[PDB]
């Protein structure tokens, strides 16, 4: 995360990580006890899975093997339209004050809502620097309207686009499949954005949770 402050203590217990190594390759939200929610793009082969959390990483806890993941048919990779990946769980994850399931929207947030982006990722760009706290920053979403005007066709409509005027203040490396996070629940998961990471007027994308829903819970099962 760019310009963004250290996450209030416990406040994101549906955030996780997916570590390859011990490095952080990628972030994510639990869905339920078996199952993250991802971007496509956090493909691997597989994974080790940090929750919660705030910092990577204590003791107490919980790590947790993964080894089976499914990927939304329609995922591009030239362009990244339906980045969204499903990550089924080795064993249960156990519920705590600390771990807990998002709660997955109904409905589609409208343009010029506040939103909570978060994540492990570094916090300068172009130069790198990963912290060990989970940050956080706030971020507007932004008609299709407005952000098609920055990055024309890459757009689809399945994609969301966040950010500030202004800026500058979003996400970057290593927060891909992090949540995002408007007034309940789940709009979407960071996907791509512009590298050097965040300055003024190019938003951040995101994956339209809102859209995949059916899909979703579909893709469970699996087993």
């Amino acid at each position: 995360i760019i310009d963004g402050a250290p996450c209030a203590r416990g406040s994101h217990p549906w955030q996780v990580a997916l570590l390859s190594g011990n490095q952080l390759h990628c972030g994510g939200v639990l869905v339920n006890e078996r199952w993250v929610l991802t971007a496509a793009h956090c493909k691997m082969n597989e994974y080790t899975v940090h929750l919660g959390s705030d910092t990577l990483g204590d003791r107490r806890a919980q790590r947790i093997k993964a080894s089976k993941s499914f990927r939304h048919p329609g995922y591009s990779t030239q362009t990244h339209v339906n980045d969204l990946m499903l990550v089924k769980l080795n064993s249960q994850a156990r519920l705590s004050s600390m771990v807990k399931k998002v709660r997955l929207p109904s409905r589609c947030e409208p343009p010029g809502t506040t939103c909570t982006v978060s994540g492990w990722g570094t916090t300068t760009s172009p130069d790198v620097t990963f912290p060990s706290d989970l940050m956080c920053v706030d971020v507007k979403l932004i008609s299709p309207q407005d952000c098609t005007k920055v990055y024309k066709d890459l757009l689809e409509n399945s994609m969301l686009c966040a950010g500030i005027p202004d800026s500058k203040k979003n996400a970057c490396n290593g927060d891909s499949g992090g949540p995002l996070v408007c007034r309940g629940t789940l709009q979407g998961l960071v996907s791509w954005g512009t590298f050097p990471c965040g300055q003024p007027n190019d938003p951040g994308v995101y994956t339209q949770v809102c859209k995949f829903t059916k899909w979703i819970n579909d893709t469970m099962k699996h087993h």
